[PDB]
């Protein structure tokens, strides 16, 4: 049995978002007034000001007024919502996977047929056939394309999706892996609540994206062109961090719980966490690495980059997407690789990862689970 | 990189079931009476006739009497009952899916500590954290174990676990592999109406059931006990089968819909399906063969038998399952290895497939989707 001789590649990323875009500014304005909460005042300064310091500065939504005028369960807090979300987010999730896919495979260069395998990956409903079967039936993939289907494992599954993608490209001989990710808010909105915090955290944050990329080992010279390497691809389960991130799809839709200590328990592990992949590659500088780090929030931006005393350059691509299309969950980190890349055949840098040669895709999420692979970039 | 040389090897096989044992024969007359349609006695009728022809004897369920009066919405065709289904399963199928692993590990015979990886599936069900996590947790396995979360992947996803085992074993040194498929019908158990002939069939095959293995490449002599060798493994989305198995995750729970021709569906394409991994080693006669094939129901085991010329000693192992258990979804094509393997050491056969070289693991679902994977049984 012949098996391929390099690392798992990426080969071409492609981004989608839907088109409404809706301003953070004014987003208080547009979600008390479809919600019916415009006499809740209080709550209205509170969520102002979470969306002022939340580092998003617009979000685009599938979502609109019309919509959710259509669907008027979804503006109701508790109330049995869970099926016009799951219409909406069925059709919609694979929808944008389509749009990012499309982009991946022209970036790419090489027929659709060559795709052998497909990791998808949403926390945007659920449903039989999976969105993995409607992404390639709507793609017209090979009937024989090989399935990894990750169902609600929220903000870590763009680091999981390429770590599926990793043993897939690297254990079979000519394997194109299309790797996807897609996340709409449809299950996930929240109206408002005087006592629910965290439901006023993620209707600030949460935003829709879909990102995809073709992953394959030993690219084809002159006709594939290699963007960035897998070396290594792991996670960690935090010390007492247990109920930190929780998610339950209810009758009420995906209802979330976050403790207040989430960006603490990253930051004091971090270091640890990145141990193993350091290791490997003799212990760089982190200064001389580049990161693709999830954009939860900014105060997990802002105390990994104060923790492992990062130089304030490093966390830009982070923040640009953050500031551009919020918190996508899984997509978000791609979008971020996807930024860093730009960025470097933007500037005419040496490396695809903004001059540098080692760097890492930190995904984090339920568990509290980190997950982290370690990239080599390609010279320019 | 030094990279393992042999197939992804099964070390071990664990299984189990809730002790509560529901006898087919008066299964209607228990499951009328829970979900207060007593007075529905020609619908009785039709139930009796359907669990007289299952080819099931008794099934294993922990959804019991006092259960389901404690979650009355349970027992109510189309009230909205996710939330006391989402409460029972969330808890008991990483349980489950626990004394099946730790069945499978004492089997192995090695520490759990040296588990890197953990392949979860169950359609029983979804959260955040998932049960991966939950069952990580209970086996108190390393917190750095790198989890594939297969969530709501159907009947094909006990083929699927091992798929993604394979490449996960094979492109990483040292690797072992935990693989988990936990079942329990808290989400499909669906009240009995005259207007749902699928809620009937399912309520008449679906078990519960969970199943267990170690998957590892490069055996250690003298401390593994190799059962069976992993060759090929792949998939088929059958033509002119769209929508043939759907299953929708609603406030009622899962709803699901099989269309009338998904047992002829599966018999016209068999032979065509099994066409890749049958010219990897030569196309072997299939009464030389081992058959895993998943118990979906008695008329799937019939007509594969029926067009590919089986003897009828083949499907027995599947029936038997099938007779024991039920139909225990992503679970049973698992049980069905076991009770093969199990037959060969206490029938002192030549291999560990039933005195046979090569067989077939074979699963069914969503798609409509066949997974397929080759195995070589070991001689012993």
């Amino acid at each position: 049995v012949i098996k391929p001789d390099g690392p798992a590649t990426i080969l071409a990323i492609g981004t989608s978002n839907p088109t409404n875009i809706f301003e953070q500014s004014t987003y208080p304005d547009f979600f008390f007034d479809v919600t019916n909460c415009n006499d809740k005042t209080e709550l209205k300064k509170k969520f102002q000001r979470i969306c002022d310091k939340s580092g998003i500065k617009k979000r685009h939504f599938h979502l609109t007024d019309e919509i959710l005028r259509k669907n008027p369960s979804i503006c109701k807090f508790k109330e049995a919502s869970l099926d016009p979300r799951q219409d909406i987010a069925v059709l919609e999730v694979p929808k944008l996977a389509k749009e990012a896919a499309i982009s991946a495979i022209k970036q790419w260069g090489q027929p659709k047929s060559k795709i052998t395998h497909l990791v998808f990956a949403t926390t945007s409903g659920v449903d039989m056939p999976g969105a993995d079967f409607q992404l390639a039936k709507l793609l017209g993939l090979r009937p024989t394309v090989k399935r990894v289907m990750l169902y609600q494992q929220g903000c870590y599954a763009g680091a999981t999706v390429l770590r599926v993608a990793k043993d897939l490209a690297e254990n079979n001989k000519g394997a194109r892996v299309l790797v996807a990710c897609s996340e709409v808010t449809a299950v996930t909105f929240r109206a408002p609540s005087e006592t629910h915090l965290d439901g006023l955290v993620g209707s600030a944050l949460f935003g829709d994206g879909a990102a995809a990329l073709i992953v394959g080992s030993d690219p084809v010279p002159q006709e594939e062109k290699p963007l960035f390497e897998i070396h290594w691809a792991g996670e960690a389960v935090l010390p007492d961090s247990d109920g930190a991130i929780n998610g339950h799809l209810r009758e009420a839709g995906l209802i979330f719980h976050l403790l207040k200590d989430v960006p603490g328990l990253i930051s004091k592990n971090i270091d640890k966490v990145l141990a193993e992949p350091l290791e490997y590659v003799h212990f760089p500088s982190y200064n001389d690495m580049f990161w693709a780090v999830h954009p939860g929030g900014p105060a997990i931006l802002d105390q990994i980059e104060a923790k492992l005393g990062l130089s304030t350059d490093k966390m830009q691509a982070s923040r640009d997407v953050l500031a551009s299309y919020g918190n996508m969950s899984s997509a978000s980190v791609l979008f971020v690789l996807d930024q860093i890349r730009k960025n470097s055949e933007e500037l005419h840098l040496p490396t695809t990862g903004e001059g540098f040669e080692w760097g890492f895709v930190i995904g984090f999420g339920p568990g509290l689970t980190v997950e982290t692979l370690l990239l080599r970039s390609i010279n320019i």
